[PDB]
């Protein structure tokens, strides 16, 4: 027991030292003293009481936002003393501010507080009994800001036209939306929509947006113009004068902190969107997105488009599509119940006729489970001094007409991304959609990296589900005439990095389905000569897998063989080799090898190195090189052909392996695309083969993702649990991260060095006498089974409308 | 103007649909009317009173971090409202702990908080003119929890045997922590300690603190029982008796987060910290590091130590090892004023006579601005099994007798890391520390990648700017008997690891070096024959550095040619090769190729891809493959040369390639090292070579790092300027990082293709008569340049402490 030390300046001072004895306990006499020996207090004081008369909007809004971190920590008491705090600050406050709009929702916001208070309290003392108590919902609906006077439509009601409605959701598991007691205005006003629409948005500019909604409103007017009684004409839900009624579009954004100003200033003009709403009635939820409802009206020039009701969806922090994906289809699919679910992008520009074309399938064939349209170049022609676009063209045009008819023969698609695709939401709501979102429902250590590899490009899964679906026979079909027009990358760099991830995903789906293939036989319910083609195809897939796993090498033994080894060993036909120096015809060859191997070990080191956006001129010039090269192989394979007197087998040759091109896109009338851009596409292969299949190898590693009161020992047993809890989230990070590195390093070995050995056995073990017959045997195959694929599609999509009334 | 609509349950019900029609500003009879009409949440309100009658400590914590906060962010009434708030809620509770020790920090945290609000209080009336006010300092001393009674020592005052002292410090540009009055226990109690060592410190466990403390004690104990009256004896303040007390310990800690916890239990065993006083008395200040000293007394087995003086510095925040050297340098050294500094790590354990010799050197010679002993590996015999011990200890042999002989013999050092380095603090003061921390002083985007890699090894900047001062003559030593052991990685993975940072360091420096050489001449004031020796070292610089660049190419070279082609061209002198299918003779040269090709491949792909971690085993098998091959070419090369009958050239390029290792090891003293290890580190050539440059650089990216009240458009624009803000910092990371990979990938990119030219072309444009005996003179010359410097050096060291009489 001894007296504290005389030290009654602490802070006052700039540096004081002292001692503490412990163990003493003090005397409370002597504490009391000390304190009762203190007047400059009572002056701070009255200056805070002074200070704290008068409240603000901001401390409002940082008291409700503290309330609610608190009631999401399951302390009570601290969030029932912060709620009733902000809520009296918002109603005295809000009787300060002069703009009317300000204080209405102010004044609403604080008797919404209010009576959440007044039943939290009633719930902490017993009196109900609930299990996660949330503040209730309430979705206000305001006036839109502009309207348009001068606009004429079918017949709208006041409160629909001129008031839009808003609320922000909390529910953390999409699944539980209906179960919360949330609704949309077209469940509350009685309608009964039978098709929606998603339109994914991530940072992108207003006017793809403007572009793709006129378009839409454009198909909707196509498809009310109709007229009844015909025999091609829609009959049902889709008739005229009220088709707008029974379709919904939905906008899902990804992230409030990446969205493009210019796009939120764009969605609050066309009365979808209010910066005072949303701060002021999402202070106290910590919504995990927030839901804009209205049925716009748009004008473009002099002309009046139809109405579109829309819903938009804002989500709070940035996500995955498929997190998109999820909340769409789960929360609004499983309330409104549709019949048709139709899934595109954000800049995707549909012609007069998709909607029209994709319904009359799906209503004829009764057998469809999912349909794809075509895809296409916005204005190809313009601008034809590009060849990226031009490239571009060809391969899509290509790719559709071929690729796309033999694999909706046999009823199998795998869609390329991003198509404009339609499923009926009946195959799909069980089993399918589980399998979609299974990686979000499951962490990634449980699944492997296998498995969590595939699910970057997701719609091929879905599309194998849908196909060996358990005690049902779903198929999937292709439409020709549902033509939607994108817009293509304009540079190299762009290009990459899209077909890296197409890439990425279509192997590993790939090597998914080839897996799991025996799934059709084994649990589906198809007919026998549906399981016998579905063989045959698995055969023809393994073929054409098997074909594209070898293919830089083979083209870099049919460039060497063909046109160096030609120089060198005298194999020309339009010129003769046996004179020259004899060194010459080495320095070719060496030349060719030393060149093709720097190239490649430079394109590796840089692939694996850094990101391709500060590396263009690098690839550029790598492309370049290798566009010569085969621009030179291409005009001395001419002139060898051309110098041969010819024979039956060289000319059908020919004809199998190259003319299948311009013979399949003659029967479809697609011809004068192919007349233009084969130059373009001839002088990118290495490239494309090349560079797009090794970046995409090499950059796999994308890998994606309660005490209120307390003592001391509390507190510090607290900050103990919560160190240990963040070291161990660190260390299984940590795992996780360099078991998908090992495996993706694994995968890139496999592949390069398969490539390289199967290349020098056979540059050392076989003569070009004895190797090209073979080449020249198996593309001719191919070629002749895609061929005789797109023929049936087009004799099947010509002759089926006739004869289908016998069966 | 109209009624509100009739919705009084808007939280209270699960779901409600609200109109607010914007722009009529509403009645305030109605509102009040309504508000009037409410009678639960009185309730609500007592439940709530009663729940805030009692107070508690976490409470209180949490309030302090908030002002602090909120005083950090420069708004200061609120900041005057939550210290008030605080220190109350304090005051109440401290009254209701049980301990002691509690109560009495409680109450004077209390106090302080109370008198720091009065005095904020009085300077925002303007009553005191203050720029950026803080709580004052305080730093407070207890008594040590254990404390060993059976102990003796040469006399200590109770003061400051029993009491240790802490106190946090808030400093953040630590030039300035004289200036705002914080003091050390050394300089209030009047010493004035003349020598100064730092200790870094990071995720370590205690075994290695403690065997430090050791042996620093046993340093001690030998400097002061040396007798006085010899030519040896050190006469001045480190004489017997009071060595003690002029020799001051720093040990830095790097962050909380990242400490072992085992090491902290030692810590507080030893009397050097407590969690409780941390939690407790720095609530609010907001402090950078915490500081606690004492003079610490340390008993092993039957035997008690010297007391040590120390002072332990534990940092918030995470930063690297450059920062802890700022803190230790400039705050303490500034403060103190000491005449030596020396810096060490953690782990290295000192032999009785390291201090001795380095004061001795320091005090005799007057000219020494830096100083640096031998490093040792730890029980080197012990466990002889291990081959990448037993290498890495002939490295270090070799490389400190040959490398750091020759250097210092000029009087210019390049110290490896980490050595136990001693500068004397007349030297450094100035522009060789402002160039020392240049890094931390201006970010990285202002001095580029070429500036901002060389200072990851950042000793060699300090010895460069040290020998090239103005105005100045300062040369660096190399002390032979100064010897420090350490421990050294049993594996191949974490020598990988530290032989990248290494390599990194060293090449940048270096690089460094040869630009800014021109500074000796320029502005230095050397001798005239110093200048011509620094010329004729800076020629030798130059080659020794050329002669590196290009090694892995030579190598290959060598081993091909002499083995290779000796046993296809039949120039192996102990048996005949005319014989033979002509197949083996190709088969031998094929197979050297293809191996040496596809392990080099392999090796850069694994380097660049992944962390050298779990990759384990194929790091393993190229290594164990490359040791092989140079043990067959080793045993190949001596049949080869005992065949010989041999020449003078012969015998004198064997001596003057090979045994100069044996010569210079021998002349020493340390021949046994050299048997025992010539044979493991013989294995480990190419692995070193090639492993660790590509390692090393491929893994070059490694970088390193108000308004209180307002209204609603205020908030908006505040929350605009932040997404802003946020967004720049984003762009502006991204663009530091691209430039710094793509920096690396040019330099990665040259020397591979340089390497691989010169391959090239010596391979094809060259005969093995006509090229190996230009690499025979080339390794004669260096050999024979760094034995005349060992020569030289051990002849100083043996004459001048006679000859120094006359000059």
């Amino acid at each position: 027991p001894l007296p504290p030390p005389s030290i009654r300046s602490c802070g006052s001072q700039q540096y004081v030292t002292s001692y503490i004895p412990t163990g003493a306990a003090f005397p409370p006499s002597s504490v009391q003293d000390m304190i009762s020996s203190m007047k400059s207090y009572a002056s701070a004081t009255d200056l805070v009481r002074t200070y704290s008369e008068i409240p603000s909007v901001e401390e409002a809004l940082s008291t409700l936002d503290r309330a609610a971190a608190a009631l999401n920590a399951r302390r009570y008491r601290d969030a029932l003393k912060l709620y009733l705090e902000g809520g009296y600050a918002m109603a005295n406050v809000a009787e300060r501010q002069a703009n009317p709009k300000i204080c209405n929702l102010l004044t609403s916001k604080g008797f919404e507080t209010l009576n959440w208070c007044a039943r939290l309290c009633d719930w902490i003392e017993g009196r109900i009994k609930e299990k996660h108590p949330r503040p209730g919902v309430h979705k206000v609906g305001i006036p839109v800001s502009n309207w348009d006077e001068d606009w004429v439509g079918p017949f709208m009601d006041e409160e629909e036209a001129r008031r839009m409605w808003y609320t922000p959701v909390y529910c953390p598991h999409p699944i539980d939306f209906s179960n919360l007691g949330y609704r949309l205005r077209c469940v509350e006003t009685g309608r009964r929509p039978r098709l929606m629409i998603c339109i994914t948005m991530y940072n992108e500019g207003p006017q793809q947006l403007k572009a793709t909604l006129k378009k839409l409103a454009n198909n909707l007017a196509y498809l009310k113009e109709q007229m009844p009684g015909d025999e091609k004409s829609l009959t049902g839900a889709f008739a005229g004068d009220d088709v707008w009624q029974n379709v919904l579009v939905c906008i899902v954004a990804d992230g409030r902190e990446q969205v493009h100003p210019k796009t939120l200033d764009y969605l609050e003009a066309i009365g979808l969107y209010d910066e005072d709403l949303l701060t002021i009635n999402s202070a106290g939820i910590g919504a995990q997105c927030h839901l804009f409802e209205h049925t716009l009206q748009l004008s473009v020039n002099g002309k009046c488009l139809l109405p579109i009701q829309t819903v938009f969806a804002l989500k709070e922090n940035k996500a995955s599509k498929l997190d998109s994906h999820h909340w769409y289809f789960n929360a609004f699919a499983e309330q409104i119940q549709p019949e048709y679910t139709a899934v595109m992008d954000v800049g995707t520009m549909l012609t007069k006729s998709a909607l029209y074309h994709l319904l009359f399938a799906f209503e004829r064939n009764h057998q469809i489970g999912g349909a794809c349209g075509q895809l296409t170049v916005d204005n190809p022609f313009e601008n034809l001094s590009n060849w990226v676009i031009s490239a571009q063209h060809f391969e899509y045009k290509i790719s559709n007409i071929l690729d796309k008819s033999l694999e909706s023969c046999f009823g199998f698609i795998s869609v390329l991304p991003g198509a404009f695709s339609a499923y009926r939401y009946e195959a799909i709501r069980g089993a399918p959609l589980d399998a979609y979102f299974q990686t979000l429902n499951i962490e990634l250590d449980v699944l492997g990296p296998f498995i969590g590899n595939m699910y970057l490009a997701e719609d091929r899964i879905l599309s194998f589900e849908v196909v060996a679906r358990k005690n049902c026979n779903w198929t999937m079909h292709y439409v020709k005439d549902a033509v939607a027009r994108t817009d293509v990358p304009h540079d190299l760099v762009g290009l990459i990095s899209q077909r890296k991830r197409w890439l990425n995903g279509a192997f590993f789906a790939t090597l998914f389905s080839i897996w799991n293939w025996g799934r059709i036989y084994s649990e589906s319910k198809h007919t026998f000569v549906r399981k016998m083609a579905f063989l045959v195809f698995y055969v023809y897939h393994l073929l054409y897998t098997a074909f594209g796993f070898f293919l830089p090498a083979n083209l870099y033994l049919a460039l060497f063989f063909i046109v160096f080894q030609g120089f060198q060993q005298n194999r020309l036909e339009f010129i003769d080799t046996s004179e020259y120096s004899q060194t010459v015809l080495d320095c070719a060859v060496y030349i060719y090898n030393f060149s093709y191997l720097f190239g490649l070990l430079m394109l590796i080191i840089i692939g694996l190195g850094n990101n391709p956006k500060h590396m263009k001129l690098t690839y550029y010039f790598v492309g370049a090189v290798f566009g010569l090269m085969m621009m030179l192989s291409s005009l001395v394979g001419a002139g060898i052909f051309f110098s041969t007197p010819a024979t039956v087998h060289s000319i059908v040759v020919s004809i199998l392996t190259v003319g299948v091109y311009f013979i399949a896109s003659a029967l479809h009338g697609e011809v004068h695309h192919i007349f233009m851009t084969f130059t373009h596409y001839t002088a990118l292969i290495p490239s494309f083969v090349n560079i797009f299949t090794i970046y995409s190898f090499c950059n796999l590693q994308d890998l994606s993702w309660e005490t209120e009161k307390g003592d001391f020992k509390d507190v510090i047993a607290k900050r103990r649990a919560l160190e240990e809890l963040r070291r161990e989230e660190k260390e299984r990070v940590e795992n996780r991260k360099k078991n998908f590195e090992a495996f993706r390093t694994n995968v890139l070995l496999t592949w390069a060095f398969s490539n390289l050995i199967f290349a020098l056995f056979v540059v050392y073990f076989a003569s070009s006498s004895t190797y090209m017959p073979v080449l020249y045997i198996f593309v001719a195959s191919l070629n002749t089974c895609r061929l005789l694929g797109s023929i049936g599609h087009w004799v099947y999509i010509h002759t089926e409308g006739l004869r289908g009334r016998v069966i």
